[PDB]
């Protein structure tokens, strides 16, 4: 209600400047409420970012679950990486501010860490199933391969979304990651 | 002289706490000099970190040049990745503080960005030479493949050195990266 208005204002202002340059008064004004009324819904602007990040992370996670509960192996991995490309790619300002807040908020670091562990455990489970069915060779420990591939995707997606130098162009980043996943999972 | 003493004190204190919890007075005391004498050598504690990072980055870069100016393809890539594993792995506190300072220092962000561009251009040149000699297939654009692999290495090395959750164990991180480089460069 007022909560959704605060969250929407925060995501809007984060497209223009960092959390550090946004004040509680900014979030209040944008949401059409007073400062004290803002503090009824959130303890701080930092808690507003944590909620936005939590919604984006849960949206990716729910889309991955939907995929899992339902093509060739290259398209299977592409469809799964694409959940993260589209979800985070649709919320670049929250992605960029959320990643930066990992350095200064234990809650943001622990949220990111919890979901990364889940997504790595899922990637490793799929590699093991591919190994069990005889489609993938038993090369690296599946969990170690999964970890490296998930960290590559974290760094490479986020560098592309932020336009970092260096970065893969956003229009080339899906094909780039899929090639590296498929060759490293199926290759000897 | 006093400069090396300041740099050595800073690298020592960075093994115990972040730059934010180290004062100019701390660096002065450790180096056996006054605060005003410290400011003769460096404008700030931030400039001390930038110099330490610059020395570590140049040490990796010089070791890579030595390798380039001088085994099978898997060992060739392993020896090159190992420059970064050993160099950064030998200076974990400077690595960790330098990476964090990318968020708050334009000079640290631009130093890291300059060397990443150089190391990616070198990786792409080697992939192209492997493609020219008929040892690697023409799959992804070499520069885009190089970018993704260099970013994977940045994120995965630094997560392993910092003991992050998640991370590849430090004792498994070289073999993990080499497998992904070799399969993604030589694989179709
Ligand atoms: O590695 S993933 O593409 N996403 C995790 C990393 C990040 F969130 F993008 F940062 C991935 C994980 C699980 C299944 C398919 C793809
Ligand atoms: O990708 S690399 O291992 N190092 C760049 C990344 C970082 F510095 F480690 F962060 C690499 C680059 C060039 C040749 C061999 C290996």
């Amino acid at each position: 209600d007022r909560e959704l208005a605060i969250l929407a204002t925060a995501e809007n202002l984060l497209e223009d400047r960092p959390l550090a340059d946004i004040s509680v008064d900014d979030l209040a004004k944008g949401a059409g409420i007073s400062r004290p009324t803002f503090y009824f819904y959130f303890p701080s602007k930092e808690a507003v970012l944590l909620t936005l990040l939590d919604r984006v992370v849960n949206q990716a996670d729910m889309a991955l679950q939907t995929l899992a509960e339902n093509t060739d192996r290259e398209n299977m991995w592409r469809t799964g990486i694409n959940v993260f490309f589209e979800t985070f790619g649709s919320h670049k300002a929250v992605t960029r501010a959320g990643q930066a807040a990992r350095a200064t908020s234990v809650e943001v670091a622990e949220l990111w860490s919890t979901f990364m562990q889940k997504w790595i455990a899922y990637t490793a489970a799929v590699i093991d199933a591919e190994r069990d069915r005889g489609a993938a060779p038993r090369t690296l420990p599946a969990h170690e391969l999964a970890t490296a591939l998930n960290l590559m995707n974290e760094r490479t997606l986020f560098a592309s979304f932020a336009g970092e130098q260096p970065s893969v162009p956003e229009a080339r980043v899906l094909d780039t990651l899929v090639h590296i996943w498929v060759t490293s999972i199926y290759g000897e």
